[PDB]
């Protein structure tokens, strides 16, 4: 479960934190050329940094599998199509390069990142015609944790912001992941103005949303609920469905009002970050005993059961 | 002035700088202390600008070898990263100082300036609440960019009142600070640009106006001009409107505007830095009055290009 999980990957840890390899700390692919992330240079002048003009996507390798691998880079490729948007290479490829860079790396828990921009070229002096020169841009970093593992086994601190909303879809689609983070930075700073480390956004109609990158999902009454518009379709959202799925508990991806945080029985966050991520104190209280909940850990296990079946990874050679 | 006259004596200016051998001529950017061809500055990927676009920028002007309003837009640029929480990592006389000189080794003399502030190599995500971060700062200087060329000004541009995207509201992301995250303002070029227009104007989502890619609107209705207060960026240029128009005897209101003034008004022009004053002749596939740059329009457009040459607005660069 959680101790056993936790205590492999510490063991990871520690291998790979003496380690001599200087990929080791994180390494990058720049236009065909693998460097140290560190050393890791785009132009000034791209668009995605420009305007952020530009989409994303993370999986994730957990004791050298990755994770879903085909799920991220098919989301990649609807966020794409979405921003009229290109692929720069074949969706094999992608594959291929990920597993090389994550072989060099030596990492087998790694944080993996894949950015698609517009190019150095925007769409303001566009000649209709021609498409857009799309930029790729893709890193393998230490395994990132949104929720440390110690504080997993007691849950987190989150509130419900106040005073910002989340960015409507008319104006950004949250189904295309992107790195316009000004609402969900705003939303930080707030949380840690109120002594909390995790925010909560309202869709502005009195909605629940998501959070800093990642989803949320209410437990009440044996049924499981999570917002579907205004949010990412995340794929550990996703998982959480399947694995809900074959323990017999169905998950409702519907509107929830923000009420349903306040009386809800279980409380977690999910993302490929931090993985499950449980939430005991709702707006500096309790949510009903301050303890990680039942449900939350069958799906805690179970989240962390499918990252070794055959089924949702693959195994990397190193 | 004229408006002939500054569009001809740009263009020599220009015809200068086309045919000149400086390799900074093209650009020369600012980056950690070093000065290079803008065509090849680089930047970190792991910069927190570019990983979660958090930033601020503005975007100072130099005309026939003057920079523009100089003091108001780095104190709006200090303004914005203090509502942010950053801080410019360099005084204010230093960032003025490196600014000159980039543009005085650049030999151009209609330039573009920006100046971009972001967090860092270190997020917000897991940062503990009690350190402040390493900001970084990116500034770099270009040739002139017109969202609007000088022929098409003569006779003024086509805009749509973008259906498709809805403008950010200030509860999401305070549109005062001025943001890279354009979002909203691409899906409105694109649909500008599906639409046979060039110019999207995004409603509030509450059928008020507000803004567009970049720059500010301004509707003229029985000679009193109109513009949105909240929702948009308080732009220099349309600072520099109210100056000149104030000056004119011409009276401005900053308040909210109802879509439906942008459909019964007389004249619209947009205002950036990026070109200047840009009159709009076409709103929605439909002529504006006359079809022509209005008369409110281009005593603005001339007051603007006046103060260009004013001490009180501009200070002369001194080259080699
Ligand atoms: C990608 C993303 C998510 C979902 O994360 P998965 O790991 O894809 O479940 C949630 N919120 C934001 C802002 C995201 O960008
Ligand atoms: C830069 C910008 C403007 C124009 O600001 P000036 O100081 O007038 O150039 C207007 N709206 C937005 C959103 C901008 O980013």
């Amino acid at each position: 479960t959680m101790d056993e999980i936790f205590a492999a990957y510490e063991k990871r840890q520690a291998v790979l934190e003496e380690s001599s390899n200087p990929l080791s700390k994180g390494i990058a692919w720049v236009f065909g050329e693998l460097v140290p992330l560190a050393e890791a240079r785009i132009p000034l002048m791209d668009q995605g940094f420009m305007h952020s003009d530009l989409t994303y996507d993370v999986p994730s390798v957990w004791d050298g599998r990755f994770f879903r691998l085909d799920d991220h880079i098919a989301r990649l490729e609807a966020s794409c199509a979405k921003m009229r948007l290109q692929l720069p290479l074949p969706r094999e490829e992608v594959k291929q390069i990920l597993v090389d860079m994550v072989a060099k790396s030596e990492i087998k828990d790694a944080f993996v990142e894949l950015i698609v921009t517009r190019g150095l070229k925007g769409v303001r002096g566009h000649t209709p015609g021609e498409t857009f020169k799309n930029h790729l841009y893709m890193f393998v970093q230490p395994y990132v944790w949104v929720m440390d593992p110690d504080i997993q086994k007691t849950g987190g601190k989150a509130i419900i912001a106040r005073t910002v909303r989340r960015i409507p879809p008319g104006s950004i689609d949250p189904t295309v992941k992107n790195l316009q983070w000004g609402d969900l930075t705003r939303g930080l700073f707030e949380a840690a103005d109120r002594g909390a480390t995790y925010p909560f956004l309202t869709d502005g109609d009195a909605n629940l949303t998501e959070g800093s990158g990642f989803n949320v999902l209410l437990v009440k009454d044996g049924v499981i609920y999570t917002p579907d518009r205004g949010v990412l379709q995340g794929v550990t959202r996703k998982s959480c469905i399947d694995v809900a799925k074959s323990l017999g508990i169905e998950v409702r991806v519907q509107f929830v009002p923000i009420q349903m945080a306040y009386d809800a029985d279980e409380i977690f966050m999910a993302t490929t970050a931090g993985g499950i991520m449980p939430i005991t104190t709702l707006d500096d209280k309790p949510i009903q005993s301050g303890k990680v909940g039942p449900i939350t850990k069958k799906i805690w296990d179970g989240y962390w059961a499918i990252h070794y079946d055959d089924a949702y990874s693959f195994e990397i050679q190193y």
